[PDB]
């Protein structure tokens, strides 16, 4: 499947601000909005992301917006970063989108710093990758989120998002 149907199994779409599984405020397709607790800085936030005034609502298509944005920008921060490009460029379709995923989840200095799992990855040592990933504070925080892409990661196929 693709990266956008990937990621919205992982993330859900809702079109009203939530809380999410470490209890912050999230919109549309994994979109964060805030760390902090105050629903009216989320609100803040949303109008600034949009550009307009939405009363912590959001119609599908601007979801869709944010989040094509969301990948667009994981994409392309991999393929210009000198230590994600290359691992990137070695790894199959699938673990391809399992990448992106994890870059959008974690943005890209946080995957870039794991730098053992990178070198995992480059070396084809799927299941290392994997015990590794569920050491982190990203999985162990929220795990019903990032425990198909480390699925995915080990097995290289689709078989956790069917």
């Amino acid at each position: 499947m693709n990266i956008f149907e990937m990621l919205r199994i992982d993330e859900g779409l809702r079109l009203k601000i939530y809380k999410d599984c470490e209890g912050y405020y999230t919109i549309g397709i994994g979109h964060l909005l805030t760390k902090s607790p105050d629903l009216n800085a989320a609100k803040s936030e949303l109008d600034k992301a949009i550009g307009r005034n939405c009363n912590g609502v959001i119609t599908k298509d601007e979801a869709e917006k944010l989040f094509n944005q969301d990948v667009d920008a994981a994409v392309r921060g991999i393929l210009r970063n000198a230590k994600l490009k290359p691992v990137y460029d070695s790894l199959d379709a699938v673990r391809r989108c399992a990448a992106i995923n994890e870059v959008f989840q974690m943005g890209v200095t946080g995957v870039a710093g794991f730098t053992n799992v990178l070198r995992m990855l480059q070396q084809k040592r799927w299941d290392e990758a994997a015990v590794n990933l569920a050491k982190s504070r990203w999985y162990n925080q929220c795990p019903d989120r990032a425990k198909r892409v480390i699925t995915t990661f080990r097995t290289g196929t689709w078989d956790a998002y069917k």
